[PDB]
């Protein structure tokens, strides 16, 4: 009975079948690599509120 | 050493299952997500332009 593992180590070639079979099978996901460089946050601007254009005659 | 050309020769009908693997595989519907990144989009507004206010009397 030694020839089992004889006959595993011989047939191991198959997993690469297994290993496409199960790749098959599974779903898939990705990545939108994130971006560094958010190093400066910005203001808006130096606002001043104002009463707006009075219509005068 | 010889064994291996017997190996393949006898196994080469692993090949013709490989075969059915890849191109049953390609006929399985597969959809790799890209994802929108972790940080969000969004465009300004529905923006459209048009003639300031009239001082009508």
């Amino acid at each position: 009975a030694s020839l089992i593992y004889r006959q595993l180590l011989t047939n191991s070639y198959s997993v690469d079948l297994y290993d496409e079979i199960e790749q098959i099978g599974s779903g898939k996901t990705q990545n939108v690599t994130i971006n560094p460089g958010p190093f400066a946050q910005t203001r808006y601007a130096p606002v001043n509120w104002d009463h707006g254009e009075i219509n005068d005659s």
